[PDB]
């Protein structure tokens, strides 16, 4: 409910973004696309990245809602 | 949910701060902007997505209304 | 939840101290407050929520009241 | 869980010691009380609850075959 | 359709395998059984994995 | 509806090797053999079963867009 409208949100505006992993990493880049598991972080290459991995996504500015 | 929803709305409402302590040991602050079920706004300096299942415990800077 | 509530909602009624231990090795100490399906309300100098899918083992300082059957 | 029950309540019919490892390392010990499809019930000095999500290996003291 | 015919293969052939799990542990031994959330490894005696914690699963040899 | 699909399945034909990232901060590298819904076989010096669950993210060594 919030999830699809957010990252949607990074993309369409596209807005550098700061990945947390649950490992204890922080990956970056854009987001290049993503549906219910995945999400393709299109920075040099387009590298995947499961959200059951994910700790927390972080933007570098704001985005609206509507 | 008997408790989880009425505790961060309670939470989101009074603009209560809280700390996320996260399963990896890292600690988050700032307040409740919205959530649902799987995900929560937390609101600092910014706005980051916080998956649940990423996190450990939630700690109120202050008792909740429960009532 | 066919065990998991019997079990929290003693050791809240009965006021049984308890030390909860997370997936990642931290270990929690206080009071059930409350729970419901996927969260246990743990109590103490503060008071905050706790996630079940954090939570490895609950270890209650003492067996609960058993009664006959 | 066509095989958990039948492994677990083998454990509790027989009475046999066991070791569950957890997904952080640790290692508890007892014996089976109860189970569910979400946790066990694993008595020592104490019943203490232990949730499944957060278990690696159950290994017996024993040959339960 | 992937795992099932893989872990199949290991029991059916009586091949020893390595079962890595998330926290790093291994554990080597024979597919003795699996269903659809844990697999039976055994060595001296048989243990329950839950398939959840487990990471990967090498063939040995 | 579907991103890893496409994404592992092109790196499989295109014979694309790939390192993978489990949660636990280990890496396994190797090219993708085939997957399922839950588990991806990871072909190298022998071809090991890997539980979709414990990856945090698939970096391919070479890129592919259209």
């Amino acid at each position: 409910l919030l999830q699809d409208p957010f990252l949607n949100a990074l993309r369409k505006e596209h807005v550098p973004v700061s990945i947390y992993l649950v490992n204890g990493i922080k990956l970056q880049g854009h987001v290049e696309s993503f549906d219910q598991y995945v999400v393709l972080l299109r920075n040099t290459v387009t590298q995947m990245v499961y959200k059951h991995a994910i700790s927390t996504v972080v933007p570098a500015r704001a985005v609206n809602l509507s």
